[PDB]
């Protein structure tokens, strides 16, 4: 019923538009859109804490712990409410993504609304790759785009 | 006591970052932060109704009139319940923006907690200069960096 608006933007031919279409205000969530300017295979994908993203790296350090779990979902079961897969693009520069969830709602100013969405470098290991930081971040790699989440009906 | 933090990005280095403080719901409010990467002189910002602006014109068009209204204010007696009027850059391509407004405040989806903003790489000409599109953006002359407003409260 209620789309919200996630506005990823990088810069030039890089951006994520994300809807997340919700039924009432506290219930599940389908979520589908486009991040484009992406080279092919996976990449890391993941809401923070607050809507900051404005001192650059100063502000979105890893992925928020409400839930107090490592980095996951897609492989791993503890999976921080931070995380929303991971985008997987094609050749002609594009992740198109579909979800359905029930661990964030369009609720208030704190859940998805007024937050903050990262899109990173390289694919996510979503769990514990090779090393102690893929347990932090996925390993997913560097932040191209960032974008806010605000409400869009 | 919520501070917000807004991020407008996609014209490569060009972001409009703005914050925001609320002493009480129903108060005036101070509008704070910069917008950089811009030429020097003046730029237009307008905050529109929604969060809604991820491919642009689809996603909101001009900063809507709920009151049937005209563009303006700081030159002009109409001025949109979702506007503001212009900043201007120094030539470390960077406007300061320190402003207050007796109107919109951080409550409801629809004050600027939940909506959007975009700034404009000309001067804006509130209501009216010479034309139509005077009247009906504010005659803007270009866009730049767009975004969806956020909360670090
Ligand atoms: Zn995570
Ligand atoms: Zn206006």
């Amino acid at each position: 019923a209620t789309k919200a608006v996630a506005v990823l933007k990088g810069d030039g031919p890089v951006q994520g538009i994300i809807n997340f279409e919700q039924k009432e205000s506290n219930g599940p969530v389908k979520v589908w859109g486009s991040i484009k300017g992406l080279t092919e295979g996976l990449h890391g994908f993941h809401v923070h804490e607050f809507g900051d993203n404005t001192a650059g790296c100063t502000s979105a350090g890893p992925h928020f712990n409400p839930l107090s779990r490592k980095h996951g979902g897609p492989k791993d079961e503890e999976r921080h409410v931070g995380d929303l897969g991971n985008v997987t693009a094609d050749k002609d520069g594009v992740a198109d993504v579909s979800i359905e969830d029930s661990v964030i709602s369009l609720s208030g100013d704190h859940s998805i609304i007024g937050r903050t969405l990262v899109v990173h470098e390289k694919a996510d290991d979503l769990g514990k790759g090779g090393n102690e930081e893929s347990t932090k971040t996925g390993n997913a790699g560097s932040r191209l785009a960032c974008g806010v989440i605000g409400i869009a009906q």
